[PDB]
């Protein structure tokens, strides 16, 4: 029973001691092709690469450099990109991707501006008759429709392979409420916001993997995957008590470096497993 273990952790206030073994015990790889030189302006920050082995590449023989990783969750039989909010610069390296990699999902988990400074370049267009054309990778993008929420925003937009003029619908899954600090009060919306991502079809294996960010691609974006994958798991083990949230991020911690990057962080992925088994239990 994790909800016993998470008043355990509660009770004594140990969960920053919690959350340091993990950290402690998280895999260290190799990042060398995301320090190279000539990658300096691919990367938002200098602390947050993708490990060399789990990178994603762009199917292009000048630079096939990104700043995102495949995390593979063999058990659950999920697959999801993780990488940072994209930059003036690669946008289009962001959506050659997405086309690249087949997704029928992009998961945004942070506004383009958070706490008076950019955390993510503007990389979809936000008017129907206004659309976006990136020269570099030739991928034309346009906003089909929007639905706007209480919590969280649904666009349809439509990517456009301009050398062979094919076309594909994009899902783009934006949560609007995320606190500029700290976690949200309750993991309800959150929850919510994954259901109607998973309903879309683009968590599924007839696509290709969904491709998830906030701004460096390791908190917000760790703890929607840690949550969808262990809600998996309580769903196909014979015993759901057996899912060990630790355990399970520690083994996406194999895939990109630190995925939940705060106690507070870690505490919420529990609530938002925790919750979110009262209800997909049935
Ligand atoms: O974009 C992220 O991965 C995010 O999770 N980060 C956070 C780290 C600690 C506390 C809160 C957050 C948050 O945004 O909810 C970040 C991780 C790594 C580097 C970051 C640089 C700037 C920033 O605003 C958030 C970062």
């Amino acid at each position: 029973e994790m909800e016993k273990e998470f008043e355990q952790i509660d009770k004594s206030g140990s969960w920053a001691a919690i959350y340091q073994d993990i950290r402690h015990e998280a895999s260290d790889f190799p990042c060398r092709v995301a320090k190279l030189p000539k990658n300096k302006n691919r990367n938002r920050y200098r602390d947050v690469s993708p490990f060399d082995h789990s990178r994603i590449k762009l199917h292009q023989e000048d630079n096939d450099y990104i700043n995102a990783s495949l995390i593979k969750m063999e058990e659950a039989q999920r697959s999801y990109i993780l990488t940072q909010g994209p930059l003036p610069n690669t946008c289009g390296h962001f959506w050659e991707m997405v086309w690249e990699q087949k997704s029928r999902g992009v998961v945004m988990l942070n506004r383009v501006m958070e706490k008076g400074s950019l955390k993510c370049a503007q990389y979809w267009p936000q008017k129907e008759e206004k659309e976006m054309i990136f020269e570099d990778t030739n991928l034309k993008l346009t906003l089909i429709s929007e639905d706007i929420k209480s919590y969280y925003t649904v666009r349809q937009l439509e990517l456009e392979n301009l050398t062979t003029q094919e076309t594909r619908e994009i899902l783009h899954f934006h949560y609007t409420t995320w606190p500029d600090f700290g976690v949200p009060e309750s993991p309800a919306s959150f929850l919510n916001f994954l259901f109607k991502v998973r309903e879309s079809g683009s968590l599924s294996p007839e696509h290709g993997p969904v491709v998830v960010h906030c701004s460096a691609g390791i908190g917000r974006s760790g703890t929607f995957c840690l949550a969808d994958t262990c809600l998996l798991l309580m769903d196909k083990r014979k015993d759901p008590s057996s899912v060990d949230i630790k355990k399970v991020l520690l083994e996406m911690r194999k895939f990109r470096m630190g995925l939940i990057q705060t106690a507070d962080q870690l505490r919420f992925s529990y609530l938002a497993v925790i919750e979110g088994a009262k209800f997909i239990m049935g």
